[PDB]
């Protein structure tokens, strides 16, 4: 089958080293080979090719500055968090124009919903299968993960869900064929998969997979269902981990 359950995850795989981003849904003019880089932050570096990614093709200055590399390209357009905001925008890359803004309801943001290792950590945009979606927590919610699908075009929470895990009780959380998984750890770097929600259904449960992680820091990870496979930036390195779905 094309998507299913995680089952199993891979050891992280080494590839300016980063923060390098890919678009799962490729739009014209841009390919699958078009690469960005976020500096680590207001400037998007862009590479055409494949081979000049070893200088940009042009530079994009973003009308405010990211908040964390939570960020995720998708359907041509770049969506990230305003700093000191719970803002989301969409900033069209080949016209380098601002489609939406959306304050994200009652979302916590710069320290009050960090994953365990900390951050501003509080929001995170995510690309799966289904589109795009983001994930937070609200005071409402007692520190839970949140989790909405947002419309692409207008950035409207198409549906959300409040699940039961807490959000500081994690180091990090993805969203696989519908299902959003977290990662956790005690004291070691190393880690498990632990839980599962899976929107279609509302049903989650405590998992035991093992996750290989270099260091105690709040990861970017990003899923990229065009590739299969997650990205991470550990603030030196990109890595990528291989999956198996059931
Ligand atoms: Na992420």
């Amino acid at each position: 089958t094309g998507c299913g359950e995680l089952v199993w995850v891979g050891e992280p795989l080494t590839l300016k080293y980063g923060v390098w981003m890919r678009d799962p849904k490729p739009t014209y003019p841009y390919t699958q080979e078009t690469t960005w880089r976020i500096d680590t932050v207001r400037q998007v570096f862009e590479y055409d090719l494949i081979s000049q990614f070893g200088y940009p093709s042009k530079v994009h200055i973003l009308p405010r500055p990211l908040e964390s590399t939570g960020a995720v390209v998708y359907s041509g357009s770049l969506y990230f968090q305003g700093a000191e905001s719970r803002t989301v925008i969409r900033y069209e890359l080949n016209t380098e124009t601002v489609k939406a803004e959306k304050e994200i309801p009652g979302a916590g943001y710069h320290g009050q919903f960090p994953y365990s290792w900390g951050g501003y950590t509080d929001i995170d945009l995510a690309v799966d299968e289904a589109g795009l979606w983001v994930i937070y927590s609200t005071d409402e919610a007692k520190g839970a993960i949140v989790l909405s699908k947002l419309n692409p075009e207008n950035l409207e929470l198409e549906q959300t869900w409040e699940t039961n895990i807490r959000k500081q009780s994690v180091a990090n959380a993805f969203i696989i064929c519908g299902t959003l998984y977290t990662v956790s750890s005690y004291t070691s770097a190393d880690a498990t998969v632990n839980f599962a929600y899976d929107t279609g259904t509302g049903i989650s449960k405590t998992l035991t997979i093992p996750f290989k992680n270099r260091y105690k820091y709040s990861s970017m990870i990003s899923y990229n269902p065009l590739e299969k496979k997650l990205f991470a930036w550990d603030n030196l390195n990109m890595v990528t981990y291989d999956i198996k779905l059931s």
